[PDB]
């Protein structure tokens, strides 16, 4: 349906030539892509194409149009004095056709390998890497939250290294993202069972379990379960993933028994001291409360050591 050599036209008039299909990402097929004007030998762009009616690409497109502006991001980076922000570049979008049916596509920045492929036994990472990933994610979280959105699906499969830079990590899918504060108006707290248990069950927030519209605290919470999983190689609810209520109950039990619940869970020699503190910080937020990003980062980097290379020596 999208053979190598297919020419796609974006809304800005630019043309893109499809290369090899490198996989599926989110609710899309991912292809290497080249501009028709001065292409490099090695692709620096991808085309994300929908393969189904409706889908979350429209929602993801709107997220990029609203918060992922090159200009705005660079200005943010300048003001916050960051080396980089783990959000891929958006290049354009449009429609492509196959057998009289239209499909939405987006042209995105080509990234490197996803974190699931370079993990140690049962999807683990070195303690130092785990903490740096959290910090990078918090920076991304701070930016999108300031721009009225919450992610709702942070997991190793959604984290990829930079194409040219292996010491940079990117959160690469925003299909489940949500506008929690449209025009500066935070959503009210309201539970809804019929809209409950969304997201990746292993990592989804308790708010998600209860059918509550996602807010900033849910994002921080997910990041916390993520880090515990990356450092320990399992979660107390690993054998209960097919029962969402059992997972919710186990998450409530973990948070209610903090910090000893997390402090005992860790494997010997690699403490969950920072992560327990992080979770304590994360679980103390009110529903509409802005997270203390700076305080969370200091919990993950208590000695203020500069962020260096990402160590993936257990792969
Ligand atoms: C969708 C993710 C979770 C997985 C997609 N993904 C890659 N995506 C990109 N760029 C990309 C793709 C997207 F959909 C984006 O929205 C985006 F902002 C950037 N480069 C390289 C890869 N590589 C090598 C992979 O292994 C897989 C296929």
């Amino acid at each position: 349906p999208f053979p190598e050599g297919k020419v796609l036209d974006d809304m800005e008039g630019n043309q893109w030539v499809l290369g090899k299909k490198i996989g599926s990402g989110g609710f899309g097929l991912i292809y290497l892509a080249f501009p028709t004007n001065k292409p490099e030998k090695d692709a620096r762009h991808v085309v994300k194409v929908e393969y189904q009616e409706n889908g979350p690409l429209f929602s993801e497109l709107k997220f990029y149009q609203r918060v992922a502006k090159k200009d705005c991001i660079k200005k943010w980076i300048e003001r916050k004095q960051l080396d980089y922000l783990g959000i891929p570049l958006f290049y354009g979008s449009g429609l492509t056709e196959f057998k009289g049916r239209s499909y939405r596509f987006m042209v995105m920045e080509r990234l490197g390998i996803d974190l699931q492929k370079i993990s140690g036994q049962n999807g683990t990472f070195k303690k130092s890497t785990v903490l740096q990933l959290g910090i990078r994610m918090l920076d991304v979280l701070e930016y999108i939250h300031e721009n009225e959105y919450v992610h709702g699906d942070i997991k190793a499969a959604n984290l990829l290294l930079g194409y040219k830079n292996p010491d940079q990590v990117y959160l690469a899918d925003y299909g489940l993202s949500y506008r929690y504060c449209p025009n500066g108006n935070h959503k009210q707290y309201q539970e809804n069972p019929r809209k409950g248990h969304n997201g990746t069950i292993e990592f989804t927030s308790l708010d998600a379990h209860k059918g509550v519209a996602l807010s900033r605290r849910s994002d921080v919470e997910i990041l916390g379960y993520c880090m515990l999983r990356w450092l320990c190689g399992k979660l107390p609810w690993e054998q209960n993933l097919k029962d969402p209520v059992a997972v919710q109950t186990a998450k409530t039990n973990l948070l209610d028994e903090l910090p000893q619940s997390v402090l005992k869970w860790a494997p010997s020699g690699s403490s969950c001291c920072e992560i327990a503190q992080f979770l304590v910080c994360a679980h103390s937020l009110a529903y509409d409360e802005k997270p203390n990003y700076q305080a969370l980062k200091k919990i993950l980097n208590p000695h203020g050591i500069p962020l260096g290379p990402l160590d993936f020596s257990t792969k």
